């Protein structure tokens, strides 16, 4: 006899959808600092990364950033390899420095090209803790679809690391073609993309 | 030159964890239905089951759930498949109907046993569905933190399946000593705690 509505269950997502937009509103007046910042932290967290040269497929963004620091060219997050499953939800104490450690592998990275200064980088931070560690993925994915980053959404490729051992069998990512280079994306020799439509898929993010 | 402060930069949990209790007060006040509910519906989300019956060791329920459905025997969570990583964060349109399939399973599992009657049980459910889906699994946990239901957190094994395979060497859970027969559970052949000290960590359950 009783009756069964739906819509009496659904949790409403207007007072979360407010939170998020206060995250992000916090991360934004947080400190800029070089890219690797001056020291190293503890936390695991959400970070950005922004770009304010003049290499030429990217050098809009010393207009965009001129006055501020207002467009990542990354969004990522780092948190410890505990809350990843195999196999736990979330299981310890304290999670250490996944945040400042992968923040200044970033920094080897760029430090690595030929065509990057590290001097024209600056990033943001925002180390979650306790409760508030289950923010980082959906305060990473907010950051992502508002700003959707060139190296999230177009560009892929700088987040990835050395494959493992016979898979050099896909090609190099689109990061890896137009910045060389890391060592081991010498290594893929499948048919990466070229540079020309890399440059004309830039150049597209870019007018719209 | 630039000076580092690390809490500058470590988001504070607060307002996080308001909305996280208003979530469980909104949890609280949803319909309670028989468990199963009378119609199958769509959604992720989180569920409880209330007990009110007499068997004899999960009496004291039908004091504390007499006047209002109060404390939880059981909390969990169904999602899609695709939320679990394999491999991915979230990947697709909706997720179809886990809730709902999750729910009448434990119905069940509940009305194979012999000493549980089903019309002793009834559940609250609650539907979390786009952006909010990043909170089913912290509500989950919350709830399972403000009322440490039996089923979770003394007399383990109500959600597990069958084990796979020639990994019927461990021994039945608790919840399979206590309430058989799930035809699998016959199976395991470890040697399973005694009913006796199951009863009595139950018994303590009630007393503090």
């Amino acid at each position: 006899n009783k009756k069964f509505d739906r819509s009496e269950h659904v949790y409403r997502n207007d007072s979360f959808l407010e939170l998020i937009k206060d995250a992000v509103r916090f991360f934004s007046g947080t400190p800029v600092h070089s890219l690797p910042p001056p020291e190293r932290f503890q936390g695991a967290g959400v970070y950005a990364l922004y770009y304010t040269g003049h290499y030429s497929l990217y050098d809009e963004y010393s207009r965009i950033n001129r006055l501020a620091y207002n467009l990542p060219i990354y969004v990522g997050k780092a948190v410890p390899a505990g809350w990843r499953q195999s196999r736990i939800s979330d299981h310890e104490t304290r999670a250490g420095s996944e945040l400042s450690n992968r923040i200044r592998e970033h920094g080897r990275n760029i430090a690595k090209t030929s065509n990057l200064d590290l001097c024209d980088f600056s990033c943001r931070f925002v180390i979650f803790e306790a409760t508030g560690s289950d923010m980082i993925s959906t305060v990473q994915a907010a950051l992502i679809k508002i700003y959707k980053p060139l190296w999230n959404t177009v560009v892929d490729g700088f987040g990835n690391h050395t494959p493992g051992a016979g898979r050099f069998a896909q090609a190099k990512s689109d990061w890896d073609v137009i910045h060389p280079g890391r060592e081991w994306a010498e290594k893929c020799t499948g048919v990466h993309s070229e540079p020309y439509f890399i440059e004309e898929r830039i150049k597209q993010y870019f007018s719209k």
